[PDB]
């Protein structure tokens, strides 16, 4: 996992803990374009824990880590997803079709089905953390809050924090318990963001007002032009009771089947 600084070439400009910069890494033969997270002891430990999670994952729909390097600061080197975050892409590309959005959120569900099978919880699943390789190829990124589940438990219990509350399930807020089912709830919010072309969820509401709304059984409305089948899936992800909420195997299957029905309608 330890990379050679002499083989890494960093660009001066910043793409976006610190910063994300574009670079190039000399591989065995080819040169590879990379995205590098550069830190600007708690930050070092967090980056190394993130590196430890990514090291264990191998799936076409999850950003691959190339390695780590300790130079000017600690650096986490990843494969580059040229088109950037999904929310920003859709805000700038409103012509993207409903079929293309289904294709991308289905890819995220495949990556998450893999993470669930791997017994890792993401804990920051949102459209800003889905990166586009192409307009037809999404990858999940940003494993800074992710956790490997213990062998005897299907959830992570947080003790302390600065949380993305609008993407969190009720049991995360009420019991500090994070599971693959909690990530399913976040995935419902991510689907809403995607079909709303990168609009922020729960516009104009405080985190506490969001909790109050959800407790009353109320949910965000259907985005303009969103297929009813996809809005129904969002509502199923937003099942209040964790036991009754589907896991990613059930979600990916529903998305897969619907995507094939849409691919069929297009051919007709
Ligand atoms: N492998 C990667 O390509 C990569 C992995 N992870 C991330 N993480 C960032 C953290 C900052 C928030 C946004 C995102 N979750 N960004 C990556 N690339 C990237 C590519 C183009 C643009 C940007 N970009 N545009 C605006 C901000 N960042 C990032």
């Amino acid at each position: 996992v330890y990379l050679d600084r002499k083989l890494l070439t960093l660009e001066d400009k910043e793409l976006g803990f610190g910063t994300v910069k574009k670079g190039y890494y000399q591989m065995k033969k080819v040169v590879k374009t990379v995205a590098v997270k550069i830190l600007k002891p708690a930050l070092k430990d967090e980056l190394l824990a993130e590196a430890n999670v990514m090291q264990q994952l191998d799936n076409p729909y999850i950003v691959r880590m190339i390695g780590i390097c300790e130079a000017e600061s600690w650096m986490l080197v990843m494969e580059m997803a040229e088109l950037g975050p999904l929310n920003k892409y859709l805000q700038q590309n409103r012509h993207v079709t409903d079929k293309n959005i289904i294709e991308l959120v289905h890819q995220v569900s495949m990556g998450m089905k893999y993470l669930e099978e791997s017994n890792f919880v993401h804990r920051d699943l949102a459209a800003r953390n889905v990166l586009l390789v192409t307009q037809h190829y999404a990858k999940i990124s940003d494993f800074g809050l992710s956790k490997a589940l213990r062998a005897d438990e299907n959830y992570y219990k947080a003790q302390t924090g600065k949380w993305p509350v609008k993407w969190y399930a009720p049991e995360c807020i009420n019991y500090y318990k994070f599971s693959s089912k909690s990530d399913v709830w976040s995935f419902g919010v991510l689907m809403w963001e995607a079909f709303s072309y990168g609009q922020k969820p729960y516009r104009g509401m405080k985190g506490s007002e969001v909790t109050a709304m959800l407790e009353k059984g109320e949910r965000m409305g259907c985005p303009a032009g969103c297929p009813r089948e996809m809005y129904d899936l969002m509502n199923l992800c937003w099942t209040y009771d964790v036991e009754n909420r589907p896991g990613f195997a059930a979600v990916e299957l529903r998305l897969r089947n619907y995507y094939y029905d849409v691919v069929n309608h297009h051919h007709h």
